[PDB]
């Protein structure tokens, strides 16, 4: 028998944080972050990460554990969320992995001793995705993206061209301090870039199987995700 492990996967603003935490509040869960753009220190409000209040009430693992003149690989990964979900589940937690880095989850179940329900959530229509990416996007920038980057721009250590800079939107808010764009292309570009992330996250999806999709602007996420659970034989 296999100890159980929850993959909650979607892509970017579809609100997966939401249902995590009402997992977390139904079963004993030990929050996994799977995502490229959340390990790094320093980058939090164009990541939107959640924020520092939600973190303590719940804690996510590999989530702040790079600095980001460091690289991070999917091997690294595949090693740290081994350990993480050995850790909880040797405590009895079950692992909630969720996040929007598809790759970091195939090789986690490629290159896994659990039983997993996967799970995957995005609005119906697309149409309804893009119109939140842009608004928010619009909104980091208001929240102290620009000055967020600027820190970063500052650092000697790091250029444009590292790993951690690839985080979508920050290249743009990296070139718009570089003198290279006006504030409206910054804009544009970065919410191109953020639609460009989810139809990618969107392909990786649509040939994933053994998915069970949600909807993000459902109000029953939690009981159709607990059902779930013992549709893939997994008793609590």
């Amino acid at each position: 028998s296999l100890p159980p492990a929850i993959f909650l996967m979607g892509p970017t603003a579809a609100g997966k944080t939401d249902l995590a935490m009402a997992l977390a509040d139904a079963l004993p869960c030990e929050l996994i972050s799977v995502d490229s753009a959340l390990i790094y220190r320093g980058m939090d409000i164009g990541t939107a990460k959640p924020s520092r209040e939600l973190l303590a009430r719940y804690p996510h693992r590999l989530i702040d554990i790079r600095d980001p003149a460091e690289s991070y690989s999917a091997a690294e990964f595949r090693a740290d969320a081994l350990a993480a979900m050995a850790k909880a589940t040797a405590r009895g937690r079950i692992p909630l992995l969720v996040g929007g880095t598809m790759l970091y989850y195939k090789a986690l179940l490629e290159g896994l001793p659990y039983t997993v329900a996967q799970l995957a959530i995005a609005p119906e229509q697309r149409q309804v995705l893009h119109a939140r990416i842009a608004q928010r996007f619009r909104q980091m920038l208001e929240q102290g993206f620009i000055a967020e980057v600027e820190a970063l721009h500052a650092r000697s250590d790091l250029h444009a061209g590292l790993p951690s800079i690839r985080a979508v939107g920050y290249r743009q808010v990296w070139d718009y301090l570089d003198g290279k764009l006006s504030y409206a292309e910054m804009t544009e570009r970065g919410i191109i870039a953020t639609r460009q992330l989810a139809k990618r996250q969107f392909t990786w999806l649509r040939s994933w199987s053994h998915l069970h999709w949600m909807d993000s602007l459902a109000g029953d996420n939690l009981p159709r995700a607990l059902r779930y659970l013992k549709t893939v034989s997994i008793l609590a």
